[PDB]
């Protein structure tokens, strides 16, 4: 109904700002935006979908159009959204649509939800800057945040924590060391 599509009413940390991205498997996703200086706070779940407080389970069947996305609080004084935005581009390939790698589904699909007119000009005006070095046409959505719904416990800085095969990855920030999928 209209609680899931409904606004992001949560306030950051003071001094920070929201940012949602949604760049498939939401786990390489959260780690991408750990690594970045000036951002204090990062966090996966769900959101833009039409079921009020889902499990994974239910983002899992496919119906709910929820997408898994990365809510990330930034100090803009450190770090700008612009900057956030390279990230997401350098992340993933956004020319894919409801899917990135081997993971098909609406809830892999790539999105910039933003939280005020500042970062939808930026995002967009950035879209335009990488879509010229890409030869595929760039499928991200750039739409309003809406309500987050957090993930699981288990499913949070998942890679870092040990990923599906016990090999950490780390979060530490300026860590440029390739980021693999599951672990």
């Amino acid at each position: 109904p209209t609680i899931p599509q409904g606004p992001d009413d949560d306030l950051p940390a003071p001094g920070q700002q929201f940012a949602q991205f949604g760049a498939g498997c939401f786990w390489g996703v959260e780690l991408a935006f750990q690594r970045v200086p000036g951002v204090t706070k990062t966090e996966v779940g769900y959101t833009q979908g039409l079921l009020h407080n889902p499990t994974y389970e239910d983002v899992c069947t496919g119906t709910t159009n929820h997408n898994e996305v990365v809510r990330v609080q930034y100090d803009p004084k450190e770090c700008s959204f612009d900057t956030l935005i390279d990230v997401l581009w350098a992340r993933h390939d956004p020319t894919t649509l409801n899917r990135q790698g081997n993971d098909v589904g609406t809830q892999y699909r790539s999105g910039i939800y933003y939280y005020t007119p500042e970062q939808e000009k930026a995002a967009k005006e950035s879209l335009e800057r990488q879509q010229k070095l890409l030869n595929r046409k760039i499928v991200t959505e750039i739409l309003p945040a809406k309500k987050f719904y957090r993930a699981e416990e288990y499913h949070q800085q998942y890679l870092a924590k040990g990923g599906r095969f016990g090999f950490m990855q780390s979060a530490e920030k300026g860590c440029n060391d390739p980021i693999r999928c599951y672990g």
